């Protein structure tokens, strides 16, 4: 019964709500374990979330099929899309592209699908909408090409399935589309691959501080994000100071018990044989040894916060000097503009390259928050590293 992050993307009036709410529906009548159908009013309108220190406009939807549970995510506004997938309200591990095949791929269906590779959502798959509303079939056999053109040139595939659907008559009851949404939950089923157990994931947690204690104990503290780890086992301190560490982790204790495993999302305090206490950092982090070691320079994928939410005011250009609060910590960089981009106003999302005066444990598709001072500016996610 795994448990999925899912959401619809495209353009605007495209209907990716009405889907949205054509997806729930059609479990509901069919499922007694289904949630509630969602109407079209309380998902449109939809409630307002604000996430490390960012405002969006996030609609939250749980339903479940038989092969998996799911979490489902829509958003009103076109900019909301832009600030859920780069700072991660839905860290989405597949994804229902919407075209409607009475337009076809618009600007934003582009944009979302491009965004779809800089967040490293997996897989992306499309719904081709208001088929009630296109008599021609070679019409939707072309809208097919240009959408299937569209996600083969961003590095998906022809593996991912195109189903026509109306989520207007299946929303209505008609039996002949109300078969075509429940199609595309089996091929949502299927296609997009089972997300990776956070407790199987390699050993990660994020260091928080550092005391003595007993005559020979040093301390750790973290919240795991990754994996679980066993007593005595070997683990790898990764660079806040320029160096690799390596210790034998002695002694894992949560609250009163002295646990052998601390699992994934634990707070734990973690005993260490052969470093002391000047000898780890906020932001350092213990991994599986040799899963990760510790990057410079990268290229990312930035949200900036925009005047109406508390963002910077001037607009900033070139060796740019802000704080990257990389896990638990902020580290200084400088930033190059990409060739095209000379200014980065507030509001704007842009690619962007980033050289760090430390190092920095990273892998791709990390969120980080830009800090002027502790108070944030914006956010993003790491979309190539170098050196
Ligand atoms: N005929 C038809 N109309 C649709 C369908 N899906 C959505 N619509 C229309 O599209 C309009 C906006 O739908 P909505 O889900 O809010 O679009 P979105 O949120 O921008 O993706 C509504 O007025 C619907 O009537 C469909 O399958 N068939
Ligand atoms: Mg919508």
């Amino acid at each position: 019964k795994p448990h999925v992050n899912i959401g619809t993307i495209g353009h605007v009036d495209h209907g990716k709500t009405t889907l949205t709410a054509a997806i729930t529906k059609v479990l509901h009548d069919k499922f007694p374990d289904l949630n509630e159908t969602k109407a079209f009013d309380q998902i449109d309108n939809a409630p307002e979330e604000r996430q490390r220190g960012i405002t969006i406009n996030i609609a939250h939807v749980e339903y479940q099929t038989d092969k998996r549970h799911y979490a489902h995510v829509d958003a009103p506004g076109h900019a909301d899309y832009i600030k859920n997938m780069i700072t991660g309200a839905a860290q989405m591990d597949g994804a229902i592209l919407v075209v409607a095949a009475t337009d076809g791929p618009m600007p934003q269906t582009r944009e979302h699908v491009l965004l779809a590779r800089q967040v490293g959502v997996p897989y992306i798959l499309v719904a081709l909408n208001k088929a009630d509303a296109v008599d021609d079939e070679e019409l939707l056999e072309l809208v097919e090409m240009e959408v299937r053109e569209l996600l083969a040139a961003q590095e998906f595939d022809e593996d991912a399935p195109v189903v026509r659907v109306s989520a207007l008559k299946a929303l209505e009851g008609d039996a002949k589309w109300v078969a075509s949404v429940e199609e595309l939950m089996n091929a949502v089923d299927e296609s997009i691959p089972d997300p990776v157990r956070e407790t199987d994931k390699p050993f990660l947690m994020p260091v928080e501080d550092v005391f003595t204690i007993t005559g020979r104990g040093t301390v750790v503290t973290g919240r795991v994000e990754r994996g679980v780890i066993n007593v005595n086992e070997e683990v790898e301190i990764v660079g806040i100071r320029p160096s690799t560490t390596k210790t034998t982790v002695t002694g894992v204790e949560m609250f009163r018990k002295l646990l052998d495993q601390g699992q994934a999302g634990d707070n734990v305090g973690l005993l260490l044989r052969g470093v002391k206490r000047e000898d780890v950092e906020r932001g350092q982090v213990v991994t599986k040894p040799g899963t990760t070691t510790p990057h410079t320079e990268f290229e990312g994928q930035v949200y900036i916060l925009s005047k109406d939410e508390g963002g910077r005011h001037t607009p900033f250009f070139n060796n740019y000097r802000p704080q990257f609060y990389f896990r638990t910590t902020d580290v200084t960089g400088v930033v190059t503009l990409p060739e095209g981009t000379e200014m980065v106003m507030p509001g704007d999302n842009t690619n962007i390259s980033v050289k760090l005066i430390q190092p920095v444990a990273m892998d791709e598709g990390l969120r980080f928050a830009i800090r002027e001072g502790g108070r944030t500016v914006g956010a993003g996610r790491v979309t190539k590293i170098i050196k």
